[PDB]
């Protein structure tokens, strides 16, 4: 509770919540999970292959704020957030995916620079703190 979001965090907020909305659209779309536009809770149709408007935006705001602690939980493990520049900022490189692994609007498959960042054994564990972070949140929330 004691974090309080940044302007510099939150300018990166919904980019990372749009990301991770790419996560699960391409995901559903390649494993084969069913497609429905519609609310219908008996078939087990999934509204997460939508566009980001007509997208429950209940879920959108859901995952919104899943990005809001995940960086107030990043930042206070010990993580301190720095800026290098907007040049590196810009920096951002885009995929070419086909339809197949894209989910079902035209919105390009961009999640990730796969370039030259490489990943580091104690950024992993620092992930695997987070992850223990979030399963120990969800578990408290199923508990009340």
């Amino acid at each position: 509770s004691q974090i309080v979001l940044p302007p510099h965090l939150e300018r990166i907020r919904e980019k990372l919540a749009e990301n991770i909305h790419e996560l699960w659209v391409m995901n559903k779309i390649e494993l084969g999970w069913q497609y429905g536009p519609v609310r219908d809770d008996n078939k087990r149709q999934h509204p997460c292959l939508v566009e980001f408007s007509k997208l429950p935006e209940q879920e959108r705001n859901y995952n919104l704020q899943m990005s809001l602690e995940t960086l107030k939980t990043l930042l206070a493990l010990g993580c301190h957030v720095g800026i290098s520049d907007e040049h590196a900022e810009d920096k951002v490189k885009k995929m070419k995916l086909p339809k197949n692994y894209q989910l079902t609007s035209g919105y390009k498959p961009a999640p990730m620079d796969l370039s030259f960042i490489k990943l580091t054994p104690s950024q992993e564990a620092m992930v695997d703190k987070l992850a223990e972070n979030a399963h120990n949140v969800w578990a408290r929330d199923r508990i009340r």
